[PDB]
């Protein structure tokens, strides 16, 4: 029927305890999502190469070249985490809950409408809307994965977060093999360096089309379409932070001497010559036991070099590491690599009042000190002669090749079979959920973007399309455009992504870190006297755990 | 070293067959454990991972010239980026799943 | 794990042993940049403090069950079961010159 | 390296990637460990050194 | 802080933080617990994986 | 077979630097005490342990 | 054990085939001599992620 409705709204969070402290947490989500016909219906190869920019030397990281397929299709994705949750939910959750288990996701379209557009032309300008009973919205679901996974979080392109703002997909286009020379350069370099663009070779072409890779489905204004639910296999997300590094691991030194009134001067000293105690290091030429050469189980953490840009056949690009500076909570000045900054506009957190193109940034501090203070690293020789000297130690106030802004922590790797290291924290609203596993034999550890890792195969991307409405004057012999009644789509999409949590219990008897709302975040969450909304940043991991 | 010495002999370790003119021997069916073993290249790197920038300007003619451009100044971009002490992103800046 | 500070039981059954003064790592922040004979002045050699956010203090009593023995009482623990792998006693020599 | 005479490249040098075959530590009697717990981290490391 | 402040000592950092229990522990997880010279020679000469 | 680690390098994080562990220590340091250098374990310990 | 291929893509993907650069390399000489050129494994491309 024309006039029956085909789905109900949905966007309530229900947490259903359960026994043995779990609770299956059901976040449902509703969207009016808005689809305009595409630009053209044809598959376009496009080639970006802005040579302007890095042709200035001292530029190179600043190289936008690719190639990309630019789709008439466009793509509906919910994988961010201001899809599912309010920022009440969200507390609820990280603050009452350990861990948290993807279980299962769906998504359905409903209500479908289409409509047209006609223009008077007459002096004073003036045009009008009118439903097609008999128009189609072109609906395809790549279950099988045969498309690029293209996981729009990464652009701050998926759904509004705002239950009650409309919202809409994002263009579908992926890329395309090119081949890329750019060597680096700095200010006062010669001439210029090699800044080529090769083309494409012929073993690496991969040309996708939905039309001829996936079902696609003509719905009407009566017409609805469900995915079916799909069951995640990804490993447990921990919501608790670890804080010991490798000086916090074991049994520490006995004090054989104890501060006999409290203060905050009074220290307790040891009271064992450095070279006369007893334990265990790994340093085998020398005596010295002291928290900085007792033997620890492991490494946490790991050494990388940082600002590294590594370049293979598409070009140069930044070597990822799994965490960012330890102890940079207090200053976003101080974040340095690693922590993930995110940029973002009124869609998906941004005062939804503000005006102009610049977006709104933050950088996650994470709670969990896996991480390094490069200032701090030294080598010196293996005869560790105390205290050192000039000739034995490599300060990281060294220059390495003689530049002054350079030292060997920049070089400096040691991941070794010794390290131990922790999965990305959920990032709250703008982070994604799920991401891919990657199709290589052999596998990384972990993923930068995602909390949870699809160990097999992971929901199928969602695609529409407004059906071409053609005009009578269409001849296909013809190189021009093709005419198209101008169409376009408002469409309730909903979905429900299931979770699995247990519920935390208190092991200390000092009280833990929460969310709170407090008078210098009271206006964060409520909307504005023009009905402006913005939602920041959430943490994840605020309660302590213990690693050892 | 001593202790690293290994010295093998076929006659004490392993069981001789002697075989005549009339004689054959058969190994028997060996059954292996093998991981797969895939008969196809990945050509993607770091820079051809995920959702490509949308692209404001496309070009209108065809030709080796004519590129397409993103539209958008670097620092006003929005994404994600493991650089977090710096507004730009890029394609050689922008955060990729893994390496 | 007493062993990395020789803190475990002794080794000989005819001696008696004493157990240890059982302590725990708190949670500090401590930067010492580095230095050679010949540096100026004084690096910053700073301690900060605990971030309250990774404070944990555990105590036994309200955590563990406490029995108390008296003169003529027993405790045992009960046996526990591993799931370690396994251990060698024979090394490898070759290395990547003896290698085929 | 660095201009420092006693600090060479092999100092600060890695050689760890996907190729390298190790060992794990021989027990040490008597002052050794027999058992360690396993960090509770997400991705652990592949032994133990104590 | 006085043994740190001399310029180049920085290996021999000791500095932390301890929670200091009335409790004690009793540790049986050593090599010498168990086993005499006598038995360890028996178990390495004539063993080969544990 | 092994790997090469940045031995003797101290990695600075929250709590202050520590000596980067490494699984193995030197080849050929069986003929010669002087050379134990990293990696190979020193045991200090006292009357009730040897 | 083996499993044969799809095409996931509009384009033809590489392959490998004998031609008249290559022809020779594949049949005995007029003396008998014969000759095994190196030949690619990985010619089809693949998704990675």
């Amino acid at each position: 029927g024309v006039g029956i409705s085909t789905g109900t709204f949905n966007n309530q969070t229900e947490f259903k305890f359960l026994e043995n402290g779990w609770v299956y947490i059901t976040a449902n989500s509703s969207r009016l999502v808005h689809l305009n016909m595409p630009e053209s219906e044809n598959y376009r190869r496009v080639v970006v190469n802005n040579l302007d920019k890095t042709a200035v030397n001292g530029n190179m990281a600043l190289d936008d070249t690719h190639a990309e397929i630019v789709t008439p299709w466009s793509l509906v994705d919910a994988n961010a985490w201001g899809v599912w949750f309010n920022p009440g939910d969200w507390q609820l959750i990280v603050n009452t809950m350990s861990e948290l288990h993807l279980v299962s996701f769906e998504q359905e379209i409903f209500n479908v409408v289409l409509k047209t557009v006609s223009e008077s032309a007459t002096q004073p300008p003036t045009k009008v809307y009118n439903n097609d009973l008999t128009a189609s919205l072109m609906v395809a679901l790549d279950s099988n994965n045969t498309m690029p996974f293209t996981p729009a979080a990464m652009r701050s392109e998926t759904l509004g977060f705002y239950p009650w703002k409309p919202t809409i997909p994002t263009p579908w286009r992926y890329y395309f093999q090119w081949d890329r020379t750019l060597i680096p350069s700095h200010t006062g370099t010669s001439g210029t360096p090699t800044n080529i663009y090769h083309g494409t070779d012929p073993d690496d072409v991969q040309f996708y089309t939905i039309e001829n890779s996936v079902p696609v489905h003509l719905l009407r204004t009566g017409d609805e379409f469900a995915t079916g639910t799909f069951f995640f296999d990804c490993k447990p997300c921990r919501l608790t932070h670890t804080w010991q590094t490798n000086r916090a691991l074991g049994l520490p030194p006995f004090l054989n001497s104890l501060p006999q009134s409290e203060g905050g001067t009074n220290f307790g000293y040891i009271g064992v010559q450095q070279d006369k105690r007893r334990g265990v290091t790994q340093m085998g030429n020398t005596n010295y036991i002291t928290e900085a050469t007792i033997m620890r189980p492991a490494e946490v953490g790991y050494s990388a070099p940082y600002y590294s840009f590594e370049a293979s056949t598409q070009g140069p690009f930044k070597t990822p590491i799994a965490a960012g500076r330890g102890g940079a909570q207090t200053d976003e000045n101080q974040a340095a690599d690693g922590d993930p900054r995110y940029a973002f506009g009124r869609q998906h957190g941004q005062k939804t009042t503000t005006t102009g193109e610049t977006p709104e940034r933050f950088t996650y501090i994470a709670h969990q000190d896996t991480g390094r203070y490069p200032e701090g690293d030294w080598i010196q020789n293996i005869n560790f002669n105390l205290p050192v000297t000039d000739d034995n130690v490599l300060l990281p106030t060294d220059p390495i090749g003689g530049k002054t802004g350079i030292n060997y922590t920049n070089i400096f790797n040691t991941y070794g079979p010794l390290t131990a290291l922790n999965n990305v924290p959920p990032v709250y609203p703008n982070g994604q959920i799920w991401d891919k596993e990657f199709d290589t034999d052999l596998k990384p550890r972990l993923h930068v973007n995602a909390p949870f890792v699809c160990q097999n195969n992971c929901p199928g991307q969602l695609f529409v399309k407004v059906a071409p409405n053609l005009t009578n004057q269409y001849d296909p012999d013809a190189s021009a455009n093709m005419s198209r009644i101008v169409t376009y789509s408002d469409f309730w999409w909903k979905g429900k992504l299931v979770f699995k949590a247990k519920l935390r219990a208190s092991h200390t008897w000092n009280p833990i870190q929460q969310m709170s709302i407090n008078v210098d975040n009271q206006f964060n969450y409520v909307p504005s006297n023009i009905g402006g909304m913005k939602i920041v940043y959430e943490k994840s991991q605020l309660a302590p755990r213990k690693l050892y």
